[PDB]
């Protein structure tokens, strides 16, 4: 339910 919602901050860091 809240796993992704870790990854989901760093996944968008780099992606800018």
């Amino acid at each position: 339910g809240a796993a992704l919602q870790i990854p989901f901050a760093m996944q968008m860091a780099y992606r800018f």
